[PDB]
């Protein structure tokens, strides 16, 4: 409990392409990088070779590979994979020292899933099985970990960015105490399938929106590490920038930047944060008529982007968009705290992160508790 020594530092990735961890499968134990991700529930490797590949799964060099029998044709709104489901050994050699038997779908055909260039090769889904493909009787990893250990039930996730590699810490298990800075401050979590939270008032810099707060969880809101971008739901993203473009009309910049369709450079280290907002989100507390807000910094949402071939210059990506799904705290919220997904409690806990990037002026901040009313009804039903 709150010293957890062997698994800080055990993530790893390349900006823009998500953070891993190494896993190993089978016996004797395959090692393969796989993808953390809090808005899925499956644990579906590469088993074949795909081109963009490091490595892949063999199924056929593992002693304790039992088939299922099943396959799963899994599409995306980009992108797509089908597999063969089977169950096998898979241990995490920075995580706790356990073994466990857990379903794999073993990807044997994917479009528009594997990134060229990346160092990973498959996805760890470590939210609820109420999502998992195809149905809800495919026990999730994390359901299966818990279920055969003494591993408690919960996790947490520091996602470190950058300003080239990421890094940061999955803790299995529990908390690390170095990880964060002041208090945890937990939001419950309203139905197990994502991790669903409510959004309760949005502000920029300190200006609110003023939305039937119904209108920031249309139809949901979920906290998902395998997402790069926060995205709001059409209407609030509509008001959102409206409400950026002017507290950053100090300079102008072409209207296809705010759709997330071109980029912005500026000279080497002359990047203007100062004229842009602060960004809070306030979220439903755990004590009636209670909330708590969190608050990213324009390092948190415009995010660098290299090997750009246009230009030698520092170049940016506004990482805010619109949505269909709902809101979604992506890597844009996550970099910015410590998140603890304490599914025990089913409550999701935030602190300042230890390592989110920041300067002189301003850094993330987690504080409460405010005083916020009707917060039941901002949950779309
Ligand atoms: N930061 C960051 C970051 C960059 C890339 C990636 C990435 O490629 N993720 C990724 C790639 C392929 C995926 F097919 C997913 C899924 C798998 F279910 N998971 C979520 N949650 O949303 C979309 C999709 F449903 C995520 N993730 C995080
Ligand atoms: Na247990
Ligand atoms: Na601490």
């Amino acid at each position: 409990r709150g010293s957890f020594v062997e698994m800080v530092d055990n993530l790893r990735g390349k900006s823009g392409q998500g953070y891993y961890v190494e896993m190993t499968v089978g016996s004797p134990p395959q090692t393969l990088n796989i993808l953390v991700d809090t808005g899925s529930s499956n644990f579906a490797v590469g088993a074949a070779p795909h081109p963009f590949l490091h490595r892949y799964y063999q199924r056929q060099l593992s002693s304790t590979y039992r088939d299922l029998r099943k396959g799963v044709y899994v599409p995306y709104t980009q992108g797509k994979w089908e597999g063969e489901l089977g169950t096998d050994l898979v241990s995490i050699p920075h995580g706790p020292n356990v073994t466990v038997r857990a379903n794999i779908a073993a990807i044997t055909e994917s479009d528009k899933f594997f990134i060229n260039g990346s160092n990973w090769e498959g996805i760890l889904g470590l939210a609820y099985a109420e999502i998992a493909r195809p149905d809800d009787s495919l026990e999730p990893f994390f359901d299966s970990l818990v279920k055969q250990t003494h591993v408690p039930n919960l996790f947490s996730l520091q996602l470190c960015g950058a300003g080239a590699s990421v890094g940061g810490s999955m803790i299995i298990g529990g908390i690390d105490h170095s990880l964060y800075t002041g208090s945890l401050w937990y939001t419950p979590i309203r139905r197990e399938w994502y991790y669903e939270v409510i959004i309760v008032r949005v502000e920029i810099n300190g200006q609110d929106l003023k939305m039937d707060c119904k209108e920031y969880n249309y139809d949901k809101s979920i906290v998902d590490s395998g997402t790069t971008n926060l995205r709001l739901p059409k209407k609030v993203f509509e008001a959102a920038v409206a409400s950026i473009k002017a507290a950053s009309s100090t300079e102008k910049f072409p209207d296809g930047f705010w759709l997330g369709e071109q980029l912005v450079c500026w000279q080497a280290g002359t990047t203007p944060w100062n004229i842009f907002p602060v960004i809070s989100l306030y979220l439903m507390g755990e004590v009636t008529n209670q909330s708590f807000r969190i608050t990213i910094l324009p390092q948190q949402y415009l995010r660098p982007v290299e090997d750009v071939a246009t230009s030698q210059d520092d170049c940016y990506k506004f990482a805010i968009s619109q949505s269909s799904t709902g809101t979604v705290m992506g890597a844009v919220i996550m970099e910015g705290f410590y998140v603890v997904f304490d599914r025990a409690r089913k409550r999701i806990g935030f602190a300042v992160s230890a390592c989110h990037v920041h300067d002189e002026f301003r850094t993330a901040a987690v504080e409460g508790p405010f005083v916020t009313l009707d917060m039941e009804d901002c949950g779309y039903n």
